[PDB]
């Protein structure tokens, strides 16, 4: 039995004595191991709740779970997919399997000084390449986050996507120095000068022969407050603050590989906030690409003051015409209060694009919530000096920073605004098939969202 | 196999072709399931890491980790301490595997709305015996600690230990009200008076008819801190501040088992400090039971002002006379800076009492170390209003706090003070043999330190 | 004997006191070679390029943030009459880094160089004492300062060793410029260091428990623990012995490196001694002074202590290495 076979298991469903002897039940993630019938190989009970409530998430957790029980096995075999009796196509079933076993299988092992084939057992090998696929561009963003930042500093990172565009085949534009100052994205060069590693910024075109969506991840490699600067002694994922950027550059990795019929341009603002003889002051004004100008009320607000810009570039009218913009960014730390570590926020003032991207969530099993773009609160971006503050100081500080990025967004664009701080990185122990530290959270819905749009 | 049969595997020692499939490399506290030979019941082949290296402790983790390991069986039979060819004698291995038995078992449940039988496979039937007796002990003083404040006050705990007593034919008396009032002990009075619960002062001694040493153990059954009130929003495991006491009831509850030749006597005082109309305030003076003063400069340091007057009853010259006096306190916060959260402080002038209760601890597998009655911390307890404070507000608390302590006990009886306050409580999760919350810490040393005295 | 003791004491007095600003690791790096020449000394001063060859990566690293660069000197005792190894952490100026000291919370952040001035002050003394070993002095000598290109939270050192260290708090730095040091002294080759002795004022966790005026002790080795216990007896300067409890190592792991600067948990001070333990050659005895309370008073003067840098240490190292010559 190539070493390991993991079998599904629903409520009701028989196993041996031994497995009833050790408590296995099935519930959804429990696994446990015995002697293959032969006696010559392992097989892992793996269960999957019962049927009835069973869902691709429980698939994908349950492919993880398998994955984590290996222990020294150098081939493993996952049979999860063929469990059937649940609601879940087959499929859907392979696609989640096939993801799970990826994504638990991740391991960043990089700066630390036997498992060769993972194989998944079903007729919907169509479904299993998507997730195989889908998985990998989340653990190439899982990388990035959790890539130290004086090792993936803004000229890296840019060389990073430079590379991965020139194997995908995507075009690229790194922007930097003169040519940097040309496009005038005055946010980005004001928040990134404090620095000693200069900023950039990097296009990438998904432009297949088969409507043109815009994506805008920030990529703040190192958040460290600037002259506002966070507090020691306080604990904050300082490097992770470019996880929107690696959202956007993962799931245009993935494209060329579905061979989706649309055209899809990324657009990366890269830059460290430090602290500096130079840096961005409290009360220095931003006058950005649209001519409008921002008052920096807050250093440590500064991914909006980054996104601005490029937004506005992203979202103007021209050549060939942006049709729709998204947005993706560890933008504010407000949200999670209210809503919790797991869970992103998606602001939109269009309801059916806002069906589009939950539905899309649901489908690769990661959570957000849609939150009002209350007009109320737009008082709170008001400014003694320009035309508006990167910080009230208020309450509502999420709802605030998509008012604020709303503001450059061309009018009659539509648009939605990822703000995924908190899930984008997991400070608490490895669960289901998410590992402690970068998750690349988001990946999976653009990918998911962009397929329906093509459709 | 009984269920389940626990085997214990030194490193090289031979497992089946499963275990080894499953990556079973005798690691200490790993543990791999498989069927028996017969295929009707569970083995569990669990580490003893190398035989050269393996101490009590090992075996000790070891049974915890099976009994974990159990499942839903209705009986388990641990056969690790019959594992031979490390230096720990057989009587040893049989100690120390009952003790992790009992304390891997150890749940508390009662406030929440199959395993039948544990045996120990051995000759050494005296050897369990003693184990189990200690780990029920320590068992008991973790049920003391873990249970909520509320429903152990000062006096419905003063009610447990004369059940307790009762039960093991100790000597107990309870005072309370004008009784308490006639002993002096001030300190209690005046750290107890701003809790609606009314403090209880208890004596237990243990006097088989076969030195007379003296616990003193701090039973604040719930620190708020009182009117020097402990910040909300920090978690403090308030109702944890009786786990001095809970050490040194279980201790005396243990002696009666074990026939030990030597009167001991336990001096239990028992309050709550809150804040209220009526609390004891900052700039307060409290005359003690030998005439000496104290100024509280800090509410929250209570357990000191609490134990001097006990100190002084159990340590003056009278009617049978104590020998000697060892106290445990859940005393200090500012130990655990330095020492860690699973380290307790020992402190005493006397070098062989010294070595008695660190080789103690040691057999007991509990950690301890000494630290320094530094004459130049005394200039720390100076008052320019009594003859000492309560609290510095200076670096050190630790030290001078058991120099404090130190000024009440009498002329030439050797003593000796426990810190517990990071130990007592666990609040990281279960490993080994302690759960998380309560942990019976310094019951066992406590044990130990008795049976050498009395050799 | 009583006077050159003392001498060397106000030595490493002069050295804490000294404004930051006038002390930095260069002006530090020529004043031990003015020294050193003085007492005939051995010294080599590394810096720039010449630094970077030994690769002291956690000095480096730590460095990099200040506009003065650091330094790394060796003195060595070697007269003609075993060979002892001092390291010494030298931060001349601890601001915390990016992870910046609060403002508003004193702190005498000129005076983190303390270590180095007790070992520096102590190898000054040995040759108006002639003692019959040789004894080389290791000082790598670095500010930790917030800047543009000042190392972050999050970043990777990777050592002399080959092994990795998390930055998890710039503000627990020391530790990681010692590493380096320690692997290059104890580390097997040319005539071959027997032991190695580091001060350093380290942490600030310590005090808490023992107060303003007692050092911490580390080492596994029990006769070099009595060893230095009475030095410090007969000097008068106060330590304890704190263990090197197996069970805090569970706090220096990692989930991207080897290890971390940081737990952000109780128990820094152990877990520091681990830490630098990780670096220290198989087989070499090793002991570990942290300093950070008594090598700076900040109440008044008593008996024959000043207000400020009291050059802690140096008479206790002085006697550790009499009992180590006899
Ligand atoms: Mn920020
Ligand atoms: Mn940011
Ligand atoms: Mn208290
Ligand atoms: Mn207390
Ligand atoms: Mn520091
Ligand atoms: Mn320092």
């Amino acid at each position: 039995a190539a070493d390991v076979v993991a079998c599904g298991r629903h409520t009701g469903a028989a196993v041996g004595a031994f497995s009833r002897r050790r408590g296995f039940v099935a519930r959804p993630g429990q696994v446990v191991a015995e002697p293959s019938a032969d006696g010559r190989a392992v097989v892992l009970n793996v269960g999957l709740g019962p049927a009835g409530s069973a869902t691709a998430a429980t698939f994908r957790a349950a492919a993880a779970a398998s994955v984590r029980a290996v222990g020294p096995a150098r081939t493993l075999r996952l049979d999860l997919a063929l469990a059937d009796g649940s609601g879940v196509p087959a499929a859907e079933r392979a696609r989640a399997v096939a993801e799970g076993a990826v994504l638990g299988l991740y391991r960043y092992d990089e700066y630390r000084s036997p498992l060769a084939e993972v194989i998944v057992a079903t007729p919907e090998r169509r479904a299993v390449a998507e997730g195989l696929a889908a998985a990998e561009a989340t653990c190439l963003a899982r990388d990035l986050v959790n890539c130290p930042a004086g090792t993936l500093t803004p000229p890296a990172f840019a060389d990073r996507i430079r590379e991965l565009a020139h194997t995908a085949g995507l075009d690229c534009a790194v922007y930097e120095g003169a040519g940097l100052t040309e496009l005038g994205l005055t946010g980005l060069t004001a928040v990134g000068r404090g620095s000693a590693e200069p900023p950039r910024y990097v296009e990438l075109t998904y432009d297949p022969p088969d409507l043109t969506v815009g994506l805008v991840g920030k990529g703040v490699t190192f958040d460290s407050g600037g002259l506002s600067l966070k507090p020691s002694g306080e604990r904050h994922a300082m490097k992770a603050d470019m996880g929107g950027a690696a959202a956007v550059v993962a799931a245009l990795t993935a494209l060329p590989r579905l061979g989706l019929p649309l055209r899809v341009r990324g657009h990366l603002p890269l830059a460290e906030n430090m602290p500096d003889g130079g840096a961005l002051r409290v009360g220095d004004v931003v006058r950005h690409l649209d001519g409008t100008t921002t008052e920096i009320t807050h250093t440590d607000n500064e991914g909006r003051v980054v996104l601005a810009d490029v937004l506005v570039r992203a979202s103007r009218p021209g050549p060939h015409r942006s049709d729709l913009v998204v947005d993706v960014a560890t933008l504010t730390s407000a949200a999670v209060h209210a809503l919790g570590t797991r869970t992103g926020a998606l602001f939109t003032p269009d309801d059916r694009l806002a069906q589009t991207v939950l539905a899309a969530s649901e489908r690769a099993g990661e959570s957000f919530c849609r939150l009002p773009l209350l007009a109320h609160e737009r008082r709170n971006l008001r400014s003694a000096v320009a035309d508006r503050v990167n910080c009230s100081h208020r309450h509502g500080d999420t709802i605030q920073a998509a008012l604020f990025l709303q503001d450059f967004v061309a009018a009659g664009v539509p648009w939605a605004h990822l703000d995924i701080a908190a899930p984008a990185y997991n400070d608490e122990g490895p669960y289901a098939e998410v590992p402690y530290g970068g998750t690349g959270f988001a990946v999976r819905t653009l990918i998911e969202t962009l397929r329906a749009l093509s459709e």
